[PDB]
C-alpha cells in the first residue's frame, strides 16, 4: 500500500509532519494568489491613463475640462466629481508595494518550513526503518540465507531504501503545493468571471499534458540509455577482461568491428532523447503563445462592450487559469515517485516481520548446567532448503562418547558438511531428534546451545578490526593476561612479538594481512578462550599453504586433549591416532570402530588407502559536423528572441486598453493578438530544430568518440592492462560514462552561449532604449534572479545530496557481518553487529539535517526574490508615472523584461552539460588517443620476412614486471634450441619460469639480456609477422560468446577464414565426437546463457583453438589442471597430438605429462644448470628424484 509507508514514526514525528503540512498548503496559494494584487494592480495603471490622457486635449468642455482644473476645493459643484487627485498614483503604489513585500516575508518563512520539516521528519523515519531491517535479518535462520545473495541483501539496503527516502521525504511536500496550486488556480479563475474562463479550460489540459511530459521524460531515459548503451557494452567488456587471448591470435583490427556495428542503439535513444524534450518544450510553449491569442480576441468583446470585465480581471482569469495547468502536470514528475517507492518497499516489509524457526530469543528452552559432553544422533533424514529434491543424510545413527576424539570419514561427499552442521543447530532435522546429554537440542536456550560448542572453520576469514579484540570476540569477560594463555598455546605468541606492533595491529581486512597458515593459528585462540566442551573442526587446513601444514597441524593432535572432539580430517594420516571412527559411504554411519577391525573389513578408511595412501582540440575532432551545428546555431538564436519579444508585445496588448475611441479596441487589439499566432507557430517550429540538430552533432561525435578511443585502448601495451589503478572493471566505466561528458564541451555549449547572447541583448536594448532611470533599480537584482533560473529547474549545488561516501562506512560494516554468516551465528554473538551499526548510523543522519535546512534556505530564498523585485521596482515605477512622465506601458516592458529574460538566462544554464568537467574528460582521451606505447600492434610493419622454423634461443633473461611490484628480479636463464623439440620448464612456482614464456610473445620485453628469432632480436623483430606463428594456451581458458565452430573459426583472421582445416582438426585435436555429440551440429552457444561446458572439456577447445592456425612454435603454457584424473587422460592425449615438428615449451606441472623429451633448465633461481635430456636426472637431483626422496 502507499499509506503503509508512514509507519515508524514516533508520536513527535506526527506533527512534525503536520506543520509543514499546512505550510505547504499555505505556500501553494501564493502563486496564484498574487495574481489578485497583479490583477487588479493593472487596472489602477489604466484608469489612471484614461482621466491624464483625457485631460491632454483642450476640446470639449475648456472653461472645466470636464471636471479637472480644481474644482474639487469648492463646495458641492461635481455632479460627476472623479477626475481629480481622488486617484493618487503615489499614494497607492505604497498600497500595493507593500502588498508584494509582506507576501515575500510570508513565503520566505513558509517556503522554509515545509522543507525542513519534511526533510528532518523523514530523515528520521529512515533511521528506524534501516535499524530495524538490519536487527531482525540477522535473527533468521542460517537457511534464510542459504537462498538469497550478498548483493541483493545489500541493494535492499541502500539502493532500495533510498528509493522509499525519495517518496517520504522531498517529493511530498513539494507535491502538496503544486496541488493546492492547482485548486485554488482553477476556482479563483472561477469566482471572478464564469463564462471567460471555460474557454480557456478547454485548452488546459493541452498545456498540461504537454508540460508532465518533460518532467517525466528526464528521469525515464535514463532507463532506455544504460539498457540501450549495455547491449554493446557487455561487447566491450569481455574483451578487456580477457585480454591476454585477443593479442596472441591477432584479432584486434576486427574486434572492434563487432563494436562499432553494435554501437548505433547508443546512437539511436540519443536522437529521440532531444526530439521528445525537444518538440514537447515547443509544443507548451506554442500553447501558451496561442492561448494568449484566446483570451485577448474572444476575452476583449465581453471587456468592450458587455462591461462585465474590467481589463485587469481579463488578465486575472486567464494568467491564473495558465498556471493552474501547469502546476497541474507538474506535480506528475513526483507522481511517479509515490510509485516507485511503493513497488519497491514490499521487500523491505516483509523482512521486518517473519519470525522464523531458530533466533536470538532468551526465553523458550531449559538452561541445563553440567553438560557431560554426550552428543547423540537418532534416525534422521534432511533436505536443504535450497535443494530439496535430496536426502543428504540417509538415515543417520552415531552416538559420540566423551572424553577423546572421534572421526567422521567419507569418500568425496558424504556427511562433508552438513553431518557436522546439525549438532550446533544451524538448521533443523525433519525427523529424527538429536540429543544431548538428555533433553534434545530444541527446548533449550539456543544462547547456552552455542557457548559450549566452538568451531573451527573451513577457511579463516577475520574481521576488521585488531588481533587483541579479533580473539576477545569469544568470550568477552577475559582480559588481556587471558587472551596471551592461548595465544601461545595456539601459537600465535611467536608471532606476537615479530610484528610491527604488538596488540593492535590493525591488519585485520585494511591492513596488511598475513598468509592462512598463521590465519589459522588466529582462530584457534577465538575457540580455546571460551573453554569450550566440545570441538568441531570441518577440515580446518583445506585452502592455504603446505609449508604451514607441519606447526598447524600439531596444535589440534597433540596441544587438544581433554574433552570430545569431532573432528574431520583433511586426509587420514593425521586422523589414524583416533579414538573411534564412524566414517561412512553413504549417509548412515556404517563403521564405528578403529584402523584394526577394519583390518579384515571394508569400510571407507580401508577402502579408500589403496588408491589415496598407497577545447580546440574538439572542435577540430569535431570536424564533419558543421551543417548540423550552424542549423543548430540558427535555431537557437530565433528562440532566444522569443522571451524578450513576449515582454515587447505582451505590454503592447496591455497599453491598448486605453486608447480612448472604442473602435481602435477591436482592430489594434486583434493586430497584435494576431503576431502571438505567428509566434506560438514558429517557435513550435524552431525549438524543435534547436533539440534535434544538438543531440544529433553531440551524439554522433560521441558515437564516434568511442570508436576512436575503444581502438587506441586496444592495440597498446599488455602492461599497462594490469597498471593497478585502471583494471578492467574500471576502464570500460571511463568508455561508457566519460565519453559523453565531452558533448558538453562542443555540442551543446553552441546552444547555451548564443542562445544567452540574442537572449541577454535583446531585452537590455528594449530595456534601455524606453527607461534607462527604471531599468537600473530592477537590474541590480539581476544575478539573484539566475540563480532562481538555475534553482527553478533543480540541480543547484544546494541539493547536497552527494552524500553517498558518507554511507560506505556504514556500508561496509553491514557487508562483514553478512558476508559471512557462518561464522557470526556460530561464535559468540551477532549482537555486536547490531551495535556497530546503530553506532555508526548516526553520520549520515547528521549531514541530512544539516542538508535539510540549507536546500530548506536556498529554496525559499530563489522563491521569495521575484516577489521582492516586483515590490521594490514597482514603487519606483509609480515615482516615474506621476513625476517623470513616462507611460503606463513602459512599466511594464521594462521591469518584465530584465526579469523575464533574467529568469531565462539561469533556466538554459542549468540544461547544459557543465564545462568544467568537460574540459578535463577530452583532455584524458585527448591523450589517451595521441599515446606512443613502446610496443604495439599499429606500427608501420618492416623487419620480417624471416622463414622462421623455431630457432628461438634465450641469452640471460632478468626480468622485474615492471610494473606491479611483485620483485625486482625474475629469473635469468640462457637456453638455445634446435626445431622439433622442447625446453620443458619445470621448477619454482611464483613467477619465475612462466614469466618467461608469458615474455616469449610481444606482451613484455627485456630491459638486458635480449633473445633470438632467428639469429635477430625481439626489439627488432616485427610484432604483427612473428605473431602469426606461434600458438599459445592458456593456464584459465577462455572462450567468446558464439558457437563451438565459431571458436575454432577464430584462430585465424588473417587468411582466408577456413572451413577446410577444422575438418582436419577436428580428430587431429580430439573433439570430433563430442562436436556430434550435441543437440545441434555447430551451434551450440556457450558464451553467457546455454548449458555451460566442463573447463575438464573445454580444454580440448582451448588446444584446439590453436591448432587451426599453422603454428611453427607452440606454447603450452600450463594447461590440464583438471582436479579428476579421467577427463585429464582426456586432453592428455589431445597435448600429445600437438608435436611432431612442431617447437614446444610445456610447463608440465602434474608430471605424468612427458618427460624423457628434452631438457629441463630452471630451478628455484632459475639458472641454467641442467642443459640435459632426462637420463641426467640421478646424479644431480631433478623433479622426479625430489618427490621420491
Ligand atoms: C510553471 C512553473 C513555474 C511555477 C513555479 O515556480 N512552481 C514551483 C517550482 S517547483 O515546484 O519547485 O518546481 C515552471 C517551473 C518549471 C518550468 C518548466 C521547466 O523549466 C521545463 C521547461 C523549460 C523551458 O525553458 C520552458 C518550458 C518548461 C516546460 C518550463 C515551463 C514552466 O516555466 C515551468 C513549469
Ligand atoms: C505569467 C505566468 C506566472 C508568472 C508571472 O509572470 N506572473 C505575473 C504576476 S507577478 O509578477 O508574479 O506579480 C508565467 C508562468 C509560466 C510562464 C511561461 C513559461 O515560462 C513558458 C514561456 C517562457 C518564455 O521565456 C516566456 C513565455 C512563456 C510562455 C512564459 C510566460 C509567463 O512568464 C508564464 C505564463
Amino acid at each position: 500500500g502507499f499509506f503503509q509507508l508512514f509507519r515508524f514514526s514516533s508520536s513527535t514525528d506526527i506533527w512534525l509532519m503536520f506543520v509543514g503540512s499546512l505550510c505547504a498548503f499555505l505556500h501553494g496559494i501564493a502563486q496564484p494568489g498574487v495574481l489578485l494584487i497583479f490583477g487588479t494592480m493593472t487596472d489602477v495603471f489604466i484608469d489612471y491613463d484614461v482621466e491624464l490622457q483625457e485631460l491632454q486635449i483642450p476640446g470639449k468642455a475648456c472653461v472645466n475640462n470636464t471636471i479637472v482644473w480644481t474644482n474639487s476645493s469648492l463646495n458641492q459643484n461635481m455632479t460627476n466629481g472623479t477626475r481629480c487627485g481622488l486617484l493618487n498614483i503615489e499614494s497607492e503604489m505604497i498600497k500595493f508595494a507593500s502588498y508584494y513585500a509582506g507576501i515575500a516575508v510570508a513565503v520566505l518563512i513558509t517556503g522554509y518550513i515545509q522543507i525542513c520539516f519534511w526533510v528532518i521528519a523523514a530523515a528520521r523515519q529512515i533511521q528506524k526503518m534501516r535499524k530495524f531491517y538490519f536487527r531482525r535479518i540477522m535473527r533468521m535462520e542460517i537457511g534464510w540465507f542459504d537462498c538469497n545473495s550478498v548483493g541483493e541483501l545489500n541493494t535492499r539496503f541502500s539502493d532500495d531504501i533510498n528509493k522509499i527516502n525519495d517518496a517520504i521525504a522531498d517529493q511530498m511536500a513539494l507535491f502538496i503545493q503544486r496541488m493546492t496550486s492547482t485548486i485554488c488556480g482553477f476556482l479563483l479563475g472561477f469566482f471572478r468571471g464564469w463564462k471567460l474562463t471555460l474557454v480557456i479550460i478547454s485548452v488546459s489540459p493541452l498545456i498540461g499534458i504537454g508540460a508532465a511530459t518533460i518532467g517525466l521524460s528526464v528521469s525515464k531515459f535514463t532507463d532506455y540509455e544504460l539498457k540501450a548503451y549495455a547491449k554493446a557494452g557487455v561487447v566491450a567488456d569481455e574483451v578487456i577482461s580477457s585480454m591476454r587471448t585477443v593479442a596472441a591470435f591477432g584479432g584486434e583490427k576486427r574486434e572492434v568491428e563487432r563494436y562499432e556495428k553494435n554501437l548505433v542503439f547508443a546512437q539511436r535513444w540519443g536522437i529521440r532523447k532531444g526530439i521528445v524534450m525537444g518538440f514537447f518544450t515547443g509544443f507548451v510553449w506554442c500553447l501558451i503563445f496561442l492561448c494568449y491569442a484566446l483570451a485577448f480576441w474572444y476575452g476583449s468583446t465581453l471587456v468592450l462592450d458587455e462591461g462585465e470585465y474590467t481589463p485587469g480581471t481579463l488578465v486575472q482569469i486567464f494568467l491564473s487559469v495558465i498556471v493552474g495547468a501547469l502546476n497541474l502536470g507538474n506535480a506528475s514528475p513526483c507522481l511517479e515517485a509515490f510509485a516507485t517507492g511503493r513497488a519497491a518497499a514490499t521487500s523491505i516489509f516483509e523482512t521486518i516481520d517473519r519470525k522464523p524457526i531458530i533466533d536470538c530469543m532468551s526465553e523458550d528452552g531449559y538452561k541445563l548446567d553440567r553438560i557431560k559432553g554426550e552428543i547423540e544422533f537418532h534416525n534422521v533424514t534432511f533436505h536443504y532448503p535450497s535443494r530439496p529434491e535430496v536426502k543428504i543424510l540417509n538415515d543417520l545413527n552415531m552416538v559420540i562418547k566423551p572424553g577423546e576424539m572421534t572421526a567422521l570419514v567419507g569418500p568425496s561427499g558424504a556427511g562433508k558438511s552438513t553431518a557436522l552442521q546439525l549438532i550446533q543447530r544451524f538448521y533443523d532435522p525433519c525427523e529424527g531428534m538429536v540429543t544431548v546429554d538428555g533433553h534434545d537440542i530444541r527446548s533449550l536456550n539456543i544462547q547456552w546451545l552455542r557457548d559450549q560448542i566452538g568451531i573451527v572453520e573451513q577457511e579463516p576469514v577475520l574481521f576488521s578490526t585488531t588481533i587483541a579484540e579479533n580473539i576477545r570476540y569469544g568470550r568477552e569477560d577475559a582480559t588481556m593476561e587471558d587472551i596471551v594463555q592461548a595465544a601461545k598455546e595456539a601459537n600465535a605468541y611467536n608471532f606476537i612479538m615479530d610484528l610491527p606492533q604488538q596488540f593492535d595491529t590493525l591488519v585485520g581486512e585494511g591492513g596488511g594481512q598475513m598468509s592462512g597458515g598463521q590465519k589459522q593459528r588466529v582462530a584457534i585462540a577465538r575457540a580455546l578462550i571460551r573453554n569450550p566442551k566440545i570441538l568441531l573442526l570441518d577440515m580446518a587446513t583445506s585452502a592455504l599453504d603446505n609449508e604451514s601444514e607441519a606447526m598447524v597441524q600439531e596444535v589440534l593432535s597433540k596441544i587438544q586433549h581433554g574433552h570430545t572432539i569431532i573432528s574431520v580430517a583433511h586426509r587420514l594420516s593425521t586422523v589414524r591416532a583416533a579414538d573411534t571412527i564412524i566414517g561412512f559411504e553413504h549417509g548412515t554411519a556404517v563403521e564405528r570402530g578403529t584402523h584394526e577391525e577394519l583390518l579384515e573389513r571394508k569400510g571407507v578408511y580401508f577402502t579408500l588407502v589403496t588408491l589415496q595412501s598407497q577545447v580546440r582540440r574538439i572542435l577540430k575532432f569535431s570536424a564533419p559536423e558543421w551543417p548540423y551545428m550552424l542549423v543548430g546555431s540558427v535555431g537557437a538564436a530565433v528562440n532566444g528572441t522569443v522571451t524578450p519579444l513576449y515582454a515587447f508585445l505582451f505590454s503592447q496588448i496591455l497599453g491598448t486598453f486605453s486608447i480612448p475611441d472604442k473602435e481602435e479596441q477591436r482592430s489594434q487589439i486583434n493586430g497584435v493578438c494576431l503576431l502571438f499566432v505567428a509566434m506560438g507557430c514558429v517557435s513550435l517550429f524552431t525549438q524543435f530544430l534547436q533539440g534535434y540538430a544538438f543531440a544529433k552533432s553531440g551524439e554522433l561525435l560521441t558515437k564516434r568518440l568511442r570508436k576512436f578511443g575503444f581502438r587506441a585502448m586496444l592495440g597498446q601495451d599488455i602492461a599497462w592492462f594490469d597498471d593497478l589503478r585502471n583494471s578492467p572493471g574500471a576502464l570500460t566505466t571511463r568508455l561508457a560514462t566519460d565519453a559523453s561528458q565531452v558533448q558538453g564541451a562542443a555540442g551543446s555549449q553552441i546552444g547555451m552561449i548564443v542562445n544567452s547572447f540574442t537572449n541577454v541583448t535583446v531585452a537590455m536594448i528594449i530595456a534601455f532604449s524606453f527607461s534607462w532611470k527604471l531599468s537600473l533599480v530592477i537590474l541590480c537584482f539581476f544575478p539573484f534572479l539566475a540563480l532562481s533560473g538555475a534553482t527553478q529547474t533543480r540541480m543547484l549545488t544546494g541539493f547536497a545530496s552527494r552524500d553517498k561516501q558518507a554511507l560506505e562506512m556504514v556500508g561496509q560494516i553491514t557487508n562483514e557481518a553478512l558476508s559471512n554468516i557462518r561464522t557470526v551465528a556460530g561464535i559468540g554473538k551477532e549482537r555486536r553487529f547490531i551495535e556497530a551499526l546503530e553506532t555508526e548510523l548516526e553520520k549520515p543522519f547528521k549531514t541530512a539535517i544539516q542538508k535539510a535546512n540549507i536546500y530548506g534556505f536556498c529554496f525559499a530564498f530563489a522563491q521569495c526574490i521575484m516577489f521582492i523585485a516586483n515590490s521594490a521596482s514597482y514603487r519606483y515605477g509609480g515615482y516615474l508615472i506621476s513625476n517623470e512622465g513616462l507611460h503606463f506601458s513602459y512599466v511594464f516592458r521594462v521591469i518584465s523584461a530584465v526579469v523575464l529574460s533574467a529568469t531565462a538566462l539561469g533556466r538554459a544554464f542549468s540544461y547544459t552539460p557543465s564545462y568544467a568537467k568537460a574540459k578535463i574528460s577530452a583532455a584524458r582521451f585527448f591523450q589517451l588517443l595521441d599515446r606512443q606505447p613502446p610496443i604495439s600492434v599499429y606500427n608501420t610493419a618492416g623487419e620480417k620476412w624471416d622463414n622462421f622454423q623455431g630457432k628461438i634461443d634465450f641469452v640471460d633473461c632478468k626480468f622485474t614486471y615492471p610494473s606491479r611490484p611483485d620483485s625486482q628480479v625474475l629469473n635469468g636463464l640462457s637456453v638455445s634450441i634446435s626445431p622439433g623439440q622442447t625446453l620443458a620448464f619445470v621448477g619454482s612456482s611464483g613467477c619465475g619460469k612462466s614469466t618467461s614464456i608469458q615474455l616469449l610473445e610481444r606482451f613484455y620485453d627485456p630491459d638486458q639480456g635480449k633473445v633470438m628469432i632467428d639469429g635477430h632480436d625481439s626489439k627488432k623483430v616485427n610484432v604483427q609477422f612473428l605473431r602469426s606463428n606461434i600458438g599459445i594456451v592458456s593456464q584459465e581458458p577462455v572462450l567468446f560468446a558464439c558457437s563451438i565452430m565459431d571458436n575454432i573459426k577464430y584462430g585465424d583472421n588473417t587468411k582466408e577464414i577456413p572451413m577446410e582445416r577444422v575438418i582436419a582438426a577436428a580428430k587431429q585435436a580430439q573433439l570430433h565426437d563430442f562436436v556430434m555429440s550435441l543437440p545441434e551440429k555447430y551451434e551450440t552457444n556457450v558464451g553467457s546463457q546455454g548449458s555451460q561446458l566442463s573447463r575438464g572439456e573445454k580444454q580440448r577447445i582451448a588446444i584446439a583453438r590453436a591448432i587451426v592456425r599453422d603454428p611453427k612454435i607452440l606454447l603450452l603454457d600450463e594447461a590440464t589442471s583438471a582436479l579428476d584424473t579421467e577427463s585429464e587422460k582426456t586432453v592428455q592425449v589431445a597435448l600429445d597430438k600437438a608435436r611432431e615438428g612442431r617447437t614446444c615449451i610445456v610447463i608440465a606441472h602434474r608430471l605424468s605429462t612427458i618427460q624423457n623429451a628434452d631438457i629441463i633448465a630452471v630451478m628455484a633461481q632459475g639458472v641454467v644448470i641442467e642443459k640435459g635430456t632426462h637420463e641426467e636426472l640421478m646424479a644431480q637431483k631433478g623433479a622426479y628424484y625430489k618427490l621420491v626422496t
